[PDB]
């Protein structure tokens, strides 16, 4: 068959769906990776075949989708939400990109078309040629959760005061396409979810669950990493967190490096500078493939990202995780800590001092470790890419 | 399980095993890609896990292995080509590399081993660690074919007239890694097959075999193949070849554009100046996507390789080659003529009439599209990419304690 991805330019977002892509293509189905041409070179570069739409985007240059506190949540906080998110997405795949995605789709005619899950071209391009398509998810489903709760309360109201953001602007998006509003439009004729389901949000219709793969780009095995470890090691992955906040980024790195460990740090070339002579048990690196260092390490400290967390949970590693709230990171860093798999440190509370001691915890105390493979064990147990496959076969089938 | 895959630094055989590589990874193994550091690129740019193994190889900086006249088959011939293809193929999967590679398979301890057929660092990587290891094809088992008339007329000499430079070979490599010759050394565990089983030679082992997935490269589809094609098209992969042989290579240009069809050719930059004017049909490019290009083609001309001719099986395209014999191509070229889904025109015969008449008929005559399509329904009914794993599972499962 013939699978339509789409995504924004991006490369975190593309990341989400390589692996998926790719069980695609050996399953024998043609794949297009439809995105801006500013991300062209980075799908190429995973091994795909791009589509380039649109212009180049450039993303990189009180109203929060994830306000969970349950007064917060009225029907004018959450309407307000969508009135400024659909802003924001329509910009992210605009008039140009969408026209671009849905004359490519009716030219190709493909049977499935799968939208990353702020890519709101692809179920335009979708209904525009009458394929069902599968919004794809690269966390937990804040705007899904938000739009339940929209949906029953706008409900209830006078019929004449249910002013819709969401139906106004994808009615706007599909109509130069010939493409009614349909609540399908916003969420898709199915969604496919990358979180776990113990982490993830009640929702209302089932979302198919996944085992997610988390890619993580270009991948080179350094040589010091074919070293057995002569003792734990850990893996620091809070570069942007730390240069963003008396106390130096050396202050850091030195209360971090105090633990009976081996620490590998991912750092800018500007920051290796600031931090000065590293502690004898620091290895400064630009980037490391997370899952080729991973299988060596008692603990990861890190912003909480999709990516990084799935990876901890694949190879069963204890987290200490700095919620950067950007997503969902806080929601999901609350839940591993519920868990017994992490131990969390907001920004505003973040110390040298705090870091260092959470980090000696995760070693020391044998839960930690016990609660990740845990978690990991369940994870293994979702459906494999391979069962992922037949399930959209099935969508695909169905119309 | 973990898959410790190994190729020496060549694109062509890289790609050859990415798409299993994937199938592997996306049902959940671990899968490690080593090759000399000169192919890691290559390696990340198909969204691979390299390990780099060895030093840097670059390989583009009377003896073969197509040779099937009966005549010439004799022990002395074998033997001598087995002497010599062992001194190239160390050269190519040289001490360092084999270290290398028998490092990481002690540190990181796979539970499969899947090796390119000419990368002998592989095999040896496997034995130290008791891990069975899959030969992997990338066109016919010349090797293998040779291989087993080797073995059959040694069988029958004088027992003090049975050299085996493939034995020395190996049990040399071996040795610094405790790693004793065995025939399992140089032909695998078992053999993963990529050429589909009609057109195989006959083995006195089994092969798996497997709907192969020819994987193409990088590729961003261009604006001008993502438009509705106006009439029919034919595929011309053969620059290479052509810039090789008073008969111009602008005149090979102009009788195979002489057809009722737009051409898309592939020729390099040096190629496009020295034919000039193209004719008005032709549209010169220095690469395209085949899976992009062929659903809408009705012939392609090439110089026979695997992954092209793969690429021709996949979409049930009529063939014109002109055979290359880098391998398997010659021999290749006749099965598909026999069975009616290509013409040939060996390098000797070649005149521009000749490789343009061909084209016609296969354009013309609707014979060849019904043989194509014919070959690609048997095609795609081998052993799925999932289904290989599987397979491959059991290797690994069967092949332990
Ligand atoms: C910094 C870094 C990221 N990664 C991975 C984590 C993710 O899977 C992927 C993309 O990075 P990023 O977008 O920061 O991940 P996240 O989803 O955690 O925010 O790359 C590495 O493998 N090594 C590295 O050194
Ligand atoms: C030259 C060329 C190759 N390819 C594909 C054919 C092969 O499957 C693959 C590897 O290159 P190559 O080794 O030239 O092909 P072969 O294996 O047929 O000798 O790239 C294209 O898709 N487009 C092109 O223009
Ligand atoms: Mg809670």
């Amino acid at each position: 068959m013939r699978v339509l991805m789409t995504v924004f330019a991006n490369r975190s977002h593309l990341y989400n769906m390589v692996p998926l892509a790719w069980a695609l293509t050996t399953a024998g189905h043609e794949v297009h990776i439809a995105s801006h041409p500013d991300n062209v070179q980075a799908i190429s570069d995973s091994g795909l075949t791009a589509v380039p739409v649109g212009n180049d985007l450039n993303i990189m240059a009180a109203l929060t989708l994830n306000e969970t506190r349950p007064e917060k949540l009225t029907w004018q906080y959450i309407h307000d939400v969508f009135a400024q998110y659909s802003q924001i997405y329509e910009y992210m795949a605009d008039s140009t990109m969408t026209a671009d995605l849905v004359a490519h789709a009716r030219q190709w005619q493909p049977d499935l078309v799968i939208w990353d899950a702020l890519t709101y071209a692809g179920p335009i391009a979708a209904e525009a040629v009458g394929a069902p398509h599968v919004r794809m998810l690269f966390g937990l489903d804040q705007w899904g959760r938000m739009r339940d709760h929209f949906n029953r309360l706008t409900g209830e109201r006078a019929a004449d005061d249910r002013h819709d953001p969401l139906a106004d602007w994808l009615a706007t998006k599909g109509e130069p396409h010939g493409v009614a509003f349909t609540e399908s439009l916003v969420t898709g004729t199915t969604t496919l979810a990358v979180a776990p389901p113990w982490m993830s949000f009640p929702s209302e219709q089932p979302a198919l669950s996944m085992r997610h793969l988390p890619f993580n780009g270009p991948a080179v095995l350094p040589d010091w990493l074919r070293e057995a470890p002569s003792r734990p090691r850990v893996c620091l992955t809070l570069g942007l967190t730390l240069r963003e906040l008396n106390v130096t980024l050396a202050d850091f790195v030195n209360a971090v490096a105090d633990i009976d460990a081996d620490v590998v740090a991912t750092f800018s070339a500007e920051q290796v500078a600031e931090i000065g002579d590293l502690p004898d048990n620091v290895r400064a690196v630009d980037f490391v493939p997370l899952h080729a260092l991973l299988p060596s390490c008692a603990a990861i400290v890190h912003h909480g990202g999709g990516g990084t967390r799935t990876n901890a949970i694949r190879y069963g590693v204890p987290q200490l995780i700095v919620p950067n709230w950007l997503w969902d990171e806080g929601y999901v860093a609350e839940r591993f800590a519920e868990r017994g798999a992490a131990l969390v440190t907001e920004v505003p509370d973040l110390t040298p001092d705090r870091l260092r001691d959470q980090l000696r915890r995760l070693i020391a105390e044998p839960s930690f470790k016990a609660a990740a493979e845990q978690i990991q064990k369940e994870y293994d147990a979702l459906p494999s890419l391979t069962e992922t496959v037949g399930e959209l076969v099935r969508v695909a089938e169905r119309g």
